[PDB]
């Protein structure tokens, strides 16, 4: 399952330019994630009256969860698959406290390659999606693992 050191460069050179708004990026992934799959916006219970994207863009609660997310995405793409340390607490809280159903990391991996898209259809080439998918499916494989190391089977 793992990446080449290329199709890590691929990955992290185009998370270097998610780094320059990691708020927005976060925001905007979030969005699509609750358009998409409105099953995920019940998780939160705070954003429940968020229904058009015009209200979901305006709300800075979202945006700064956004950023909460990209942040600790980004740690874990860094480490390039030595990532045990940073998944850790991560598989923790989403297992037994949030309860994420795993299809639900699916969702937000297909909502980050469409940000990806929006904002740099330049820069995000056929090679970087490839790459990006890859990293992002290790990392939903491996916490996935431990969710089920966990026992939680959602
Ligand atoms: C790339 C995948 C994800 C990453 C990196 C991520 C990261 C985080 C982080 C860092 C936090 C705060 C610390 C913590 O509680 O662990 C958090 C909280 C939370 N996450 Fe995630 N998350 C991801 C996916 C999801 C998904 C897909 C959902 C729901 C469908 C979700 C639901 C939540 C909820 C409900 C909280 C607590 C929010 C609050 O009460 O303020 N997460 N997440």
């Amino acid at each position: 399952m793992g990446l080449s050191d290329g199709e890590w460069q691929l990955v992290l050179n185009i998370w270097g330019k998610v780094e320059a708004d990691v708020a927005g990026h976060g925001q905007d992934v979030l969005i699509r994630l609750f358009k998409g799959h409105p099953e995920t916006l019940e998780k939160f219970d705070k954003f429940k009256h968020l229904k058009t994207e015009a209200e979901m863009k305006a709300s800075e609660d979202l945006k700064k969860h956004g950023n909460t997310v990209l942040t600790a995405l980004g740690g874990i793409l860094k480490k390039k698959g030595h990532h045990e340390a940073e998944l850790k607490p991560l598989a923790q809280s989403h297992a037994t406290k949030h309860k994420i159903p795993i299809k639900y990391l699916e969702f937000i991996s297909d909502a980050i390659i469409h940000v990806l898209h929006s904002r740099h259809p330049g820069d995000f080439g056929a090679d970087a999606q490839g790459a990006m998918n890859k990293a992002l499916e290790l990392f939903r494989k491996d916490i996935a693992a431990k969710y089920k190391e966990l026992g939680f089977q959602g």
